[PDB]
DNA sequence: CATCTG
DNA sequence: CAGATG
């Protein structure tokens, strides 16, 4: 956690590399693996040989151990650090909609920056055009204080086309947190469930209101049961406007909301043990439902929930305000 | 995993 | 349809 913290970080700037410049799926993974062993190894590695020993550890990987604590630094990662076409490509990225892959089209045409972009936004795809006509409200996090604002005018909206309708803004947002970094909406309605055969209308409808009064403003990607859009709390009294920010919404069979609802909500950390007791109390657990496990081995039938109440009670245990779902 | 592009 | 992105 701290005693294998370079050789962790390190490890991962190389393998961070090979994904996203190079192509080595291979070679990334190894680095990968790697620094998860050394991640959880105990003690403080002095040496490449040391390392070696673990799994996952080649000569490779040791060669480079060496050399980074035998000097503070890797010329690999020196060379890599400064090579434009590397950069670029970490850069590009950044725009929402541009991927690796997109990154190095674009860099081996020349278009490496932000300017590039705009000369050619011929080349770039709806998605990435939102992308760059917002990368700067894109990455400014959203405070705790408009996320109340947003919140209050989804759930308002929602209300209004249909009193069934079951909204709720995970998240974060949701766990505490002072800001977060995109809008969460779970969504489910009494009338769409597990087996009722469709209803996107169920979906649908709700995205053309916040569009309608214009908190919604533009689509990334609209299918039958998730929204990827964009979205602004109104500008007050000019002066002022507020950023574009990232928001989603997804359709949820009632049937399985709070899995759902409990699962977004997080943390990882938070999911993980909690994953872990439910399968100590003879259970198993997963985005959608909880299931009495069997003893053969394995085995499934979905255990009912009516609140995320009904979830921690199964696998008896304390209510978790999601305030202390931190860990 | 759900959506898009081409 | 594969393949990319989130
Ligand atoms: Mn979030
Ligand atoms: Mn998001
Ligand atoms: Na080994
Ligand atoms: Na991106």
């Amino acid at each position: 956690e701290t005693l294998n913290g370079g050789i962790t970080d390190m490890l991962t700037e190389l393998a961070n590399f090979e994904k996203n410049v190079s192509q080595a799926i291979h070679k990334y993974n190894a680095y990968r693996k790697a620094a998860s062993v050394i991640a959880k190894y105990p003690h403080k590695i002095k040496s490449g040989a040391e390392a070696k020993k673990l799994p996952g550890v080649g000569t490779k990987i040791a060669e480079k151990i060496d050399e980074f604590l035998a000097t503070g630094k890797l010329r690999k990662l020196e060379k890599i650090r400064q090579d434009d076409t590397s950069s670029s490509i970490n850069f590009l990225t950044r725009v929402s909609g541009i991927g690796p892959s997109a990154a190095r089209k674009f860099v081996d045409e020349g278009i490496k920056t932000l300017e590039d972009l705009r000369k050619n936004e011929d080349k770039l795809n709806h998605h990435q055009r939102i992308g760059l006509k917002y990368f700067g409200d894109f990455e400014k996090r959203i405070p705790r204080e408009e996320m109340l604002q947003m919140q209050d005018i989804v759930l308002n909206e929602v209300k209004k086309v249909d009193s069934e309708y079951i909204a709720t803004v995970c998240g974060s947002f949701r766990r505490g947190a002072e800001s977060s970094g995109d809008m969460d909406v779970l969504l489910t309605h009494p009338s769409f469930t597990s087996e009722s055969t469709k209803q996107p209308k169920l979906l649908h409808q709700v995205v053309e209101q916040l569009q309608k009064v214009h908190f919604i403003t533009d689509t990334l990607s609209k299918g039958e049961t998730k929204f990827m859009g964009v979205c602004q709390l109104p500008s007050k009294n000019d002066e002022k406007e507020y950023p574009h920010r990232r928001i989603d919404i997804r359709l949820i069979p009632k049937d399985q909301y709070y899995c759902g609802v409990l699962y977004f909500t997080g943390s990882d950390i938070f999911n993980k043990n909690m994953r872990a007791h439910a399968l100590e109390k003879g259970f198993t657990i997963n985005e959608y439902t909880i299931r009495p496990l069997g003893v053969t081995g394995v085995a499934g039938e979905p255990l009912p929930v009516d609140s995320e109440k009904d979830i921690f009670d199964y696998i008896q245990w304390k209510y978790r305000e999601p305030k202390d779902r931190s860990e």
